[PDB]
């Protein structure tokens, strides 16, 4: 029609406007994908007034460097962002930033810009509208239908967290994900040519991908749209649209790596909006033919939720309990008193490693919170993550699992698991999601877990075999920097829970989280209850386990060696010297106790020692000496590693003695204070 | 043969032995591939009594965790490693870790375990083989021409590392590498069937590898023997030959999970035993008839590598410029004086970004040392690593470059990037090699960039944009954490360059560098050239810029932030208050200077401030206060973001006098004092 192709254009110049104004940012890709994502939006069902409808299709741009098309369709369509908002794109404070933010940008449903991370996010989206349509879902009651729509360009495709996604959502048979790859030929070292020469369809052919291809995507929206249609047949499979494209379509320097990511010239966006009608002098036009267009669309779509609506009514009447499971869920409440199911201990019960612990408190969780859902990188029988008699989320094609389960087998994929939790937690619905490995290998998913803090999603890495502790599989395997590094990230949560009580606060905590990822640090290796341990003070992140009012010293220590601590302090008391135990098992929710509070369990007057079998570092937020472990571990059996390093009751109380003769005749203070 | 029958069960019974013996570690995958490592090594060209021969075939064990099959083929063919170890398998201390170290076995070329590394590390070490022999090959002279052999299973092929190692590798045409897949249908998460569905060889095919299929790889060493016959005919694709094995071959419980990672029972390995021959009774046995025939082929090989000493001594008379080149890179010795190439500066030169900077110190010393190559992650325009008039590393039949060739285009592969550099340090001939990517984005390799450091390969990241200096890209893309992850980690150097002077130094430090990995933490933004630095000073890692006899505060800094610091005593000193500076280019380095050294530049008796634009972890041990940024940034012009953090002189001069007033009346002593 004349009206969509006035909006393709419109689309186009809004994007090439926005790069202008900020003299930064990308219009190529813009250009390229304005035909797709119009076709792609009229085929989508939202609200612009309603951005967490559940019910909604979501999109996700995957090349997130290209978020000018993405603001340009929001303000198009009338959502909380406009034409005054694109004028400020990359200026700061706007709620236009430079990638799109979910925290910032109404209508953005993930954090992209970090390549590869989400198409894997909308793995996680469609894996998740999977699961929460098996489980409500019932005859005249399609709860959820939903699709998911991503957009990505060939460094999606270069990075390898897409191919872990890609080859898990084969798999996984996620017929309503519909992914659109730009084939324009191009990236930032020039020509696909140089480095990136596989057959894409090829591949994603060997994934049990569908595959259509439109071979002139800079005009074709008819076959874009039939690319859809034909996608949405396929119920089994995901679906891989090859959209080749012109990068820059237009533009002077159309095919050209010149037109990735810088601004356009003057003269080239004259003769870009002559060529296509629109007026050379005036920049952020929108003509009222495209708004009415799109209002036509919004409207409809407005009266389709109207009617979910009331399909939902008439389903909590037919369905009392799923349904008021449901409403209970939309409105973000966990099921009152869940937290009774936590398991609790007390010193006369029997050592257990914090792995088993997070194991039962699964076992006693999953079946009271319907939104736990969860899995492991291929080590399920070590990360204990599966509660005995749930069901694996599988196409029940497979005969392997059901759509309706509740445990995901991820494979050898840490990464794509990391990325794939977010779109889970994204989704909605208040799915509470998690995924074990290996704490040293949480890092292969670094980009992703990164992504999780600065979205602010609650899911949560179950991330055993902790430290030197795990023994003969050695230093590969053995943790150093891998808490210091996720401590350093702004909003994680960071759990090493001592024993029993610790690791229940640990989940209430990760469970509870609505905007901060979790990860919990757990040992292979068993470890005592504790004397002083509760779900109450463990829950304050840090608490004084033992008293000691006339301490020569305190020792704060996490997880494995709060016990060794307790130790020391036995051996201290037959060398004259009292010591106070501190047990910190998040720092992050210690740091946001209340001053006074803090200052309770770390005073001023004494000296303060941590103990924690891995990195030294982010530990004078907290002490005045740190006995840590800064080099590599060794494969052996783990009690014998811990005596080479001297991690052990004299070695701990040594230090401890030292740190008292160092601070005599010192005036101390607490480790929190500051000077700004 | 019969003898053939007799070594694969050699190798099978040592391997369960060690993992008996133990009481931990993995047969399954031993048991599977002994009938694979037997024929692989019996066409492989080693010395075990000199494991540095340049002209070797190298072996990888991607499935690291399969070690006792590794270390089985070394003892049998005589490297120094001995039944002995073997009975010491994954005991603390030994020469049989768990998994395989580069640093402690004999004949272990990287260290894996960290599954998807191995086969990525073969791709670099066949990357390093084609490019060395362009370099140096000459008619009548194959100085080079040797395969790289890798082992990987199931999980390797999972993470998304190796799939981006593997487009790499078949768009480089590298037909001498040879991977073999251990087809056994099982990890550790029970079949295959649960998450790894796709079709693996039709994705190889995509990538342009070759295929050969091996049906029965637990006996058919004939049809293993032909496909490497096969796989060397095939010059221009990398090899995938499909070993189609049972897990545990020959166990009771061969063909499942609990094969792969526990020890056998007791009657399970008499069965074994006797099954192939052997005195249920005895350990460790290795027949003579195996020794005998393993030591034949050692002394053909030994053979081969006399006459290729030979060649070379015809090669140095013949082409003598080139075969001296050689000698010295062999000797591990950089060219006499080629620092002499180092730019250097003073402080009436022009601002520059230390990217640019790093642009010109490789465009002087590329010319000057052959054996630096390298490349970037799709950002060569923006990290500024290609020097001009270089050619790329590609197969001469693309036209896009040559196998001599210094310049390698990596794509949007970070990961594999990072590990691939692993590989090509491994080969060995003195490469001094570098990837570029943006600081934020080295993160996608955390897997690898630890193993450059266990490893101990001095291999260098060139990781420019490291702050919110990048400006409006914003927080997906501006580091926080990063550095102090990686400071955080044993044995890496991460030098954040101020100015020219320090450029040249950390480029010295890094191309010296011969068991530390480097990253160089680059700036988007210009920097002025300080008064007071140099090569020699910053060559300490840590110096005194601004000496002040009667200093109230020194400030501690590094890269973009020294300026500042300098901006700042000026600042205080219309305050009052007398300022000295420190620049800390280098944590590591400056650790390692001595006690005296240090001391003279973090003194006692005086407060002293850091300052640096990311996480203060670390920094407590230089430092009694520290201002840096622990938050997420910001997407908007650099010095806006920085005056929104106040990072700007009146606000590290505002920090500054509340550090001076916060320590009035108390004694100071230097950071780097500690009570043990
Ligand atoms: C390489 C790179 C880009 C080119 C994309 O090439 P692609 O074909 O996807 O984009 P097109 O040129 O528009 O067609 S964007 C910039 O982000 N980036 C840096 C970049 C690198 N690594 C990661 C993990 N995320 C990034 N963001
Ligand atoms: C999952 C896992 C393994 C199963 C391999 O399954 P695969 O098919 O490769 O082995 P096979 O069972 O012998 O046939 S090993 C253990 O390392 N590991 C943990 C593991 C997880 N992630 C990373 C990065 N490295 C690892 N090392
Ligand atoms: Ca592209
Ligand atoms: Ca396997």
């Amino acid at each position: 029609s004349s009206v969509d192709q006035k909006a393709i254009s419109t689309i186009r110049l809004l994007a090439v406007d926005a790069v202008a104004a900020a003299n930064s940012g990308h219009p190529g890709a813009p250009l390229g994908l304005a035909p797709a994502a119009h076709a792609v939006f009229k085929k989508m069902r939202f609200n612009p007034k309603d951005t967490k409808w559940i019910n909604r299709d979501r999109f996700v741009l995957s090349n997130g460097h290209a978020c000018a098309l993405l603001y340009s369709m929001l303000v198009l369509y009338g959502y909380d962002l406009t034409v005054e908002d694109l004028k400020k794109f990359r200026q700061l404070g706007s709620k236009t930033p430079g990638h799109p933010e979910n925290t910032d940008v109404p209508g953005a449903e993930v954090t992209t810009g970090p390549l590869g991370q989400g198409i894997c996010n909308g793995v996680g989206i469609a894996l998740a509208q999977a699961q929460f349509a098996a489980t409500y879902n019932k005859p005249d009651f399609p709860i959820s239908d939903s699709y998911t729509y991503v957009f990505l360009g060939d460094g999606c495709l270069m990075e390898g967290v897409s191919s872990e996604a890609s080859s898990l959502a084969g798999h996984l048979q996620l017929g309503n994900l519909i992914a659109f790859w730009d084939d324009n030929k191009i990236s930032i070292d020039g020509s696909t040519e140089v480095a990136f020469t596989e057959d894409v369809i090829a591949r994603y052919k060997s994934y049990g991908w569908h595959i259509v291809e439109v071979s002139d995507a800079d005009t074709d929206i008819t076959a874009i749209a039939a690319a859809i249609d034909e996608a949405k047949k396929v119920t089994n499979k995901p679906t891989l649209v090859r959209l080749t494209t012109t990068i820059g379509f237009g533009s002077l320097a159309q095919g050209t790596h010149g037109v990735h990511g810088a601004p356009l010239k003057a003269d080239d966006i004259k003769q870009l909006k002559t060529k296509w009608g629109f007026n050379p002098e005036e920049s952020f036009a929108v003509p009222a033919e495209v708004t009415a267009s799109y209002n036509e669309h919004v409207a409809e779509n407005q009266k389709i939720q109207q009617q979910w609506n009331e399909l939902f009514a008439a389903y909590k009447q037919k369905y009392p309990e799923l349904g008021a499971e449901l409403q209970r869920r939309l409105d973000g409440k966990l099921p009152e008193n869940w937290d009774k199911a936590l398991p609790v201990y007390t010193p006369a019960d029997a050592a257990v490693a914090t792995r088993k612990l997070s194991e039962i408190v699964l076992s006693k969780i999953i079946p009271e919170v319907p939104e736990i859902i969860g899995g492991s990188a291929d080590l399920t029988p070590s990360n204990l993550t599966k509660a005995k008699g749930t069901v694996d989320f599988q196409p029940a094609a497979t005969g392997l699992g059901d759509y309706s389960g509740r445990y995901i087998r991820y494979g050898v994929r840490e990464h794509a698991m990391g990325a794939i939790m977010n779109g889970i937690a994204a989704f909605g619905a208040n799915y509470k999601n998690y995924g074990g490995t290996f704490l040293n290998f949480v890092s292969y998913a670094a980009g992703a877990v990164r992504l999780s803090a600065l979205s602010e999603f609650p899911i949560t890495w179950v991330a055993t075999h902790d430290s030197i502790g795990l023994g003969e599989d050695g230093p590969t395997h053995q943790p150093i920097e891998t808490l210091a590094h996720f401590r350093a990230t702004p909003n994680i949560s960071v759990w090493r829970p001592a024993d029993g009580n610790e690791t229940s606060a640990a989940y209430k905590s990760a469970i509870e989280s609505t905007h901060t990822p979790h990860i919990l640090a757990l040992t292979r290796q068993n470890l005592p209850q504790l004397e002083g341990s509760s779900i109450e003070k463990a829950s304050k992140g840090g608490y004084t386990l033992v008293q000691q009012d006339k301490a020569d010293i305190i020792i704060v220590a996490t997880g494995s060696e709060v016990s060794l601590a307790v130790d020391a302090l036995k051996v201290l008391e037959g060398q004259g010297i009292k010591a106070g135990v501190v047990s910190l098992p998040d720092q992050l929710t210690f740091d946001k106790q209340s001053e006074e509070y803090k200052l309770s369990v770390l005073p001023d007057g004494v000296p303060i020692l941590s103990v924690e079998v891995m990195s030294t570092f982010g530990w004078s937020k907290y002490s005045h000496q740190q006995f840590g472990l800064n080099r590599f571990g060794a494969s052996g059996k783990a009690p014998e590693i811990f005596k080479l390093f001297e991690f052990t009751p004299e070695g701990v109380a040594e230090r401890a003695a030292k740190t008292v003769a160092f601070y005599k005749g010192k005036d101390v203070v607490s480790p929190l204070r500051s000077a700004f």
